[PDB]
């Protein structure tokens, strides 16, 4: 286990059939986690479980470019609850992000950052308890 937040290399960036897990546990009273794929300080995946926005439980995904938010994707499947384990599955596609949560699809999010052998890091942060955070090639 290690403390967020929490930055994974990626070296060399993504490519598709890359399989990034992350496991944790969701702390009691969680609010809010974030995924961040970065490309610099662009982030072109933005992955946000938001446990209370509006007294709704909500999956934000968007877009940094220039240090400016874009369009967000929203999705009221919320497969996180408040003190589980999770495991979160980012398969890298050649046009988009699959996310899988705990073995079940969840979205897809397609590439507005083009240049995925840049996408160098991944930012774990927020309201999780980080087991481990790998990937491989399936
Ligand atoms: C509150 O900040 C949010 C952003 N955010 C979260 C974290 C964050 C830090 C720390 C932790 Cl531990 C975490 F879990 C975290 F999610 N940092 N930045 C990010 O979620 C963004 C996604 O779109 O939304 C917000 C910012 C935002 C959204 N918009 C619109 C265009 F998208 C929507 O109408 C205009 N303009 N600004
Ligand atoms: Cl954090």
């Amino acid at each position: 286990p290690l403390i967020v937040p929490y930055n994974l290399p990626l070296p060399g960036g993504v490519v598709p059939r890359m399989l990034i897990t992350i496991l944790g546990t969701v702390k009691p009273n969680a609010n809010r986690i974030a995924l961040d794929f970065q490309r610099g300080n662009d982030v072109a995946f933005h992955f946000n479980p938001r446990f209370n926005e509006n007294n709704r439980r909500v999956i934000v995904c968007n877009t940094k470019l220039d240090n400016n938010w874009g369009r967000e994707e929203r999705q009221s499947v919320f497969p996180f609850e408040s003190g589980k384990p999770f495991k979160i599955q980012v398969l890298v596609e050649p046009d988009h992000f699959k996310v899988a949560v705990n073995d079940a699809h969840l979205l897809q999010y397609n590439h507005r950052v083009k240049k995925l052998n840049e996408i160098s890091k991944l930012g774990i942060s927020g309201d999780i308890d980080l087991t481990s955070a790998s990937y491989t090639m399936i």
